[PDB]
């Protein structure tokens, strides 16, 4: 990667959203973006599930059915996926490996879908749970390889009406991770580093440790809950990261309601993913299945400054927001964004907290305004007591530094949140010289 790579805590960019463009033209169309999102910073993509679904051509990924089936057995009514051909996925992630930055793979194994129908001895019923015509021919299935069974009638949870994957039966354990003939096995052949497992609560944290254990690579689970007690569980249990649903949803609350405290105060009593264990949290705006955060620029000023691994949904970064700012905050987030953090000021509408830096970043001061003025106080920051500093967002309208006196009062400014009109409401500080 051009800055911090993946495995450092480098930006992550969510390549897709729900229902991109079908035709089999999201492949080439992401690989076209490489070269831009290198020279953006951006450490690695996270691409939707590769696999033939359920729903063929028009299935997003999340309803596999052939797992071994990348775009280039026809079934289902296509040979490519939505996204494209298995050669234009190769392609794809040996050009983003060509300029060092680093693929993940989403993996749905909870459920599979778009099986044949058979008698299930088991629920006393017909059940979609016939894969024994894949047409790759790895991994066929059939009522054995699901809840209900002869071990138990079910696992740690459903989604839908989709059939349960038994994690427990040898025959998935090995068609799934478990061998070098296995599904993971098969996305690392053709390049992918890392994982992102799909609606973990349905299975066990033993599942993706064992995956890891196997193949190791960085990961993170999707663990859909509020509660930073259980998502930890899962990520400790794991040795995976975990999406902070719980820091998305105190940054609406915040952002989007002039009401900064109640993230504050979520951040302070460990409430978050990212309080509690920056090294576990992977930190988002928005993703695929929600978006809910209307002011987006201070929430990403916040993940970009804050600590935590963030990640860049599409929309954002090429539809959007203003690019450049994105492309800014990367930069300060892998040079300047390091160290422990003190919060220095915080009411309604401001948020200033300082990252105190580590060996590679010297650290900075963010300064984040939610009211639509121009605002400006005297902040105490020992830190650069006695030193130049400058503001790297540009957003007080020019090249701007100032001079902390040998206390470390100095006057911070931040410009009026004000996007409609080309405000972004947001000022971030550091020593000057840095780049
Ligand atoms: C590279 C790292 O950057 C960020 O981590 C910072 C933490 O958020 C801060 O709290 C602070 O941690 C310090 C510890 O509290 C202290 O006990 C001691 O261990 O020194 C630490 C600082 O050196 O500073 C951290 C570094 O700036 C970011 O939040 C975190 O996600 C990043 N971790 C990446 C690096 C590695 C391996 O070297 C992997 O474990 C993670 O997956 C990466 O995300
Ligand atoms: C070939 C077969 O392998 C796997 O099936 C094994 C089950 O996973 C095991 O749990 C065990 O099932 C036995 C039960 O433990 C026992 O209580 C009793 O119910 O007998 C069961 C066996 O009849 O052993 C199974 C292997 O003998 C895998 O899960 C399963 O999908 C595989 N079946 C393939 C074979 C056909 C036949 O045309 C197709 O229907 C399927 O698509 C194939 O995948
Ligand atoms: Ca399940
Ligand atoms: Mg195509
Ligand atoms: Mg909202
Ligand atoms: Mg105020
Ligand atoms: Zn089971």
């Amino acid at each position: 990667a051009k800055y911090l790579e993946l495995e450092e805590g480098g930006v992550i960019m969510q390549a897709f959203y729900w229902d991109v463009p079908g035709g089999g033209i999201w492949w080439d169309h992401i690989r076209s973006k490489i070269p831009e999102w290198y020279e953006a910073g951006i450490s690695a993509i996270w691409l939707p599930p590769p696999s033939k679904g359920m729903s063929g051509g028009y299935s997003m990924g999340y309803d596999p059915y052939d797992y071994f089936d990348l775009g280039e057995y026809y079934q289902k009514g296509t040979v490519e996926t939505r996204f494209g051909s298995k050669e234009e996925l190769v392609r794809l992630i040996q050009t983003a490996h060509a300029y060092g930055i680093k693929v993940i793979a989403d993996v749905v194994i909870n459920h599979r879908a778009g099986g044949d129908l058979e008698w299930n001895p088991f629920v006393g019923d017909y059940t979609w749970t016939d894969f024994s015509k894949v047409a790759s021919g790895k991994y066929t299935a059939n009522y054995l390889d699901f809840h209900p069974n002869e071990l138990h009638c079910c696992d740690e949870g459903t989604f839908g009406g989709f059939p349960d994957i038994c994690h427990h039966k040898e025959w998935d354990q090995y068609w799934l991770w478990k061998s070098n003939e296995s599904y993971a096995a098969y996305l690392r052949s053709i390049g992918f580093d890392g994982w992102r497992f799909d609606y973990v609560k349905g299975y066990g944290a033993w599942v993706v440790r064992d995956w890891l254990n196997w193949w190791g690579g960085w990961a993170v689970g999707e663990y859909w809950d509020t509660n930073v007690d259980a998502l930890l569980s899962w990520a400790y249990e794991s040795g995976a990261k975990v999406f902070d649903f719980p820091l998305y949803y105190k940054m609406d609350e915040a952002f989007d309601n002039n009401n900064i405290p109640a993230l504050v105060y979520a951040l302070q009593n460990g409430q978050t993913v990212v309080s509690r264990d920056p090294f576990k949290a992977v930190t988002f705006v928005a993703n695929h299945d929600t978006d809910i955060i209307w002011n987006k620029y201070p929430a990403y000023a916040f993940i970009l400054t804050y600590e935590g691994q963030p990640v860049i949904f599409y929309r954002d970064f090429e539809e959007w927001l203003n690019k450049d700012k994105l492309i800014n905050l990367i930069w300060i987030h892998d040079h300047l964004a390091g160290g422990s953090t003190t919060i220095v000021y915080y009411d309604n509408d401001e948020l200033i907290f300082v990252r105190n830096g580590d060996s590679r970043r010297p650290g900075l001061i963010t300064y984040i305004n939610l009211s639509p003025n121009w605002v400006g106080r005297w902040v105490y920051v020992p830190k650069f007591a006695g030193a130049c500093i400058h503001e790297y967002t540009g957003n007080l309208g020019g090249w701007v530094d100032k001079r902390v006196d040998s206390s470390g009062w100095v006057y911070l400014e931040a410009p009026p949140h004000d996007p409609a009109n080309g405000y972004y409401g947001y000022s971030v500080w550091s020593y000057c010289g840095v780049g």
